[PDB]
């Protein structure tokens, strides 16, 4: 029961909702989970939303399963960073002899990898800056600009984005993070979808 | 004297300025005042700026008179809200038996109506969140994201948007509020335009 | 040695990077320095990023040398300001008799000129409001909305943008602002590029 987790366009008669995994299976350094989807703004594919991602920098992007990515969302990788121990002018890129001035292995600090958890809801036109992490069950308000990490099951928003409120109580979050319903077999999930929607899955 | 309040494009030689009322008089659940206008960004008509507005949700949009709306301003209605008491995943939307997991209207958050007062100036590319109320004579700095109510005759800006300062003294605001020059017959307004532009109408 | 400071498209095989000076050479009230460049978002030329710049107001735009402007950056001049001593409604624009209500020379306060210094890096999609001043060697985070001035060699971001950190210590900044490597003859610069990149040029 349900949509095929490996179909680029799960809903025929709607070429806007797309499954991310089947589309990003070809990309290097990008691990994406099943059922996570993207809501296109003008027909573009999610791969066009990943920016400044260069294999030579070795940074990686990780997206969990069952995520909701609104239209216009953008993920910024480490390619945007300029040198900062002196001038920020990229002499090297202009060539004609300036290519001598290319940064050495240790003069381009890296902020780290980008990992988005499971069951995460990202609003419209949100911008993700390099190296940030987002915990499971988090909700990011539309038009946010995230520079710092966001704890699991939190409500964040703004520019810069800040934590606004806890979705549930600690004990509930603790249990939810321990059962990880998203890793269950598809058949088991189907028999509990309701309990997952009302948060009663922590009881049974 | 003055432009025709019911012409789509009141200014000959300017296919950018539009009177909103004539444009949006066809829409369901949208109530707009006269003389309020929109400055087109690329030729689009203000209707394309109202997002996630569905008749089934019963939320209404109200805009006052004599308002100035900058280019790119968008208004987000309640249609963007996901279910929040559990997982934010929209199972129902994928079909294949999942349609049975469709939420009732009682299980969807309702933030209320969106109400814009009279004589309001909204800056370029401002985003308005659902259920927001903006008082008369208020000013919203460009590029703002409004998530909470804004008092009358207040200058707000930012993301999230916050109140910056009172345009005038309290007694002045109180006087303006119970005068409502915008409700005067057009011929009376014409003979007081200069007095309205300098705040001396409080001296009559 | 290096690229031609007078070539619209300095890099062969990349019609995105463009030199500002040659492109804005036609504009009145716009002065831009050598080597400062723009990274095009969709093939658009930088002149399309300067908004509300009206000769009648006489406000000027000044950009220094050796700057790095990210894609989508827009500069808002004084043509956006509305009258604020009373109603913000621009009666005058609609004509048909209301043209007689046109602000006097002193009924439209002006926030001043917009001056960006030398060696400054402005992030992607950053918006610059009217009258702001940005000192040399300052870094502006992407997606920022700058409403107030930024001091030399400071890091600022947010909406509204705030100064986050001082890149170096006072003595260093003081020394840098005193030598102004950006004003040296191109030949002398070429023999110190590496020294400029690691801030060792202060000890010569
Ligand atoms: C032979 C390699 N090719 C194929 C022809 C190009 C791929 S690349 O890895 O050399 C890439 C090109 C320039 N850099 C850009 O990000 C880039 C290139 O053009 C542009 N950016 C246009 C801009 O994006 C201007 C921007 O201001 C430049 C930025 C933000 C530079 C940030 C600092 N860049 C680096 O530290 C450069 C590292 C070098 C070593 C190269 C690799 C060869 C290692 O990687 C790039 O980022 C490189
Ligand atoms: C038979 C009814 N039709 C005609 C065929 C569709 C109209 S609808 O009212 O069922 C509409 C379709 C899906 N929902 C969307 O907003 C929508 C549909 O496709 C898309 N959105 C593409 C997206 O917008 C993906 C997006 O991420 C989905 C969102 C933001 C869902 C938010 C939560 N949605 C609701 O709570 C769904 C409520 C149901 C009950 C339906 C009505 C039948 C009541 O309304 C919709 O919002 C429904
Ligand atoms: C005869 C003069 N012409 C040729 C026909 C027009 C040039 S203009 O200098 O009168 C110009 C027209 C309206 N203003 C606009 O910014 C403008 C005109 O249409 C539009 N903007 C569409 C919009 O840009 C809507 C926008 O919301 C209007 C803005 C942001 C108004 C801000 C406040 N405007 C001023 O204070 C008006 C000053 C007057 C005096 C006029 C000059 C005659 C002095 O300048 C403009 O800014 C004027």
């Amino acid at each position: 029961m349900g949509p095929n987790p490996m179909k680029m366009y799960p809903i025929e008669g709607n070429k806007s909702v797309q499954f991310i995994k089947p589309i990003l299976e070809k990309l290097e350094n990008v691990e994406v989970g099943e059922y996570s989807y993207y809501d296109s703004k003008n027909g573009e594919t999610f791969d066009k939303q990943i920016l400044y991602h260069y294999p030579i920098l070795n940074d990686k992007l990780k997206i969990g399963k069952f995520c909701s990515i609104g239209p216009g969302v953008t993920i910024i990788m480490n390619g945007a960073n300029h040198r900062m121990d002196g001038s920020t002018y990229p002499f090297n890129l202009f060539g004609n002899g300036w290519e001598k001035h290319m940064p050495k292995l240790d003069q381009l600090p890296i902020k780290g990898d980008t990992i988005i958890g499971n069951d995460v809801w990202i609003g419209k036109d949100v911008v993700i800056m390099p190296g940030v992490k987002i915990g499971d069950g988090a909700i990011v308000a539309a038009n946010s600009v995230v520079v710092k990490d966001i704890a699991p099951y939190m409500l964040a928003g703004g520019n810069p984005a800040n934590e606004i409120k806890q979705r549930f109580d600690q004990d509930t979050i603790n249990q939810l993070l321990d059962i990880k319903w998203w890793n269950w077999p598809i058949d088991i999930i189907n028999e509990n979808i309701d309990k997952i929607l009302d948060n009663s899955i922590i009881r049974e």
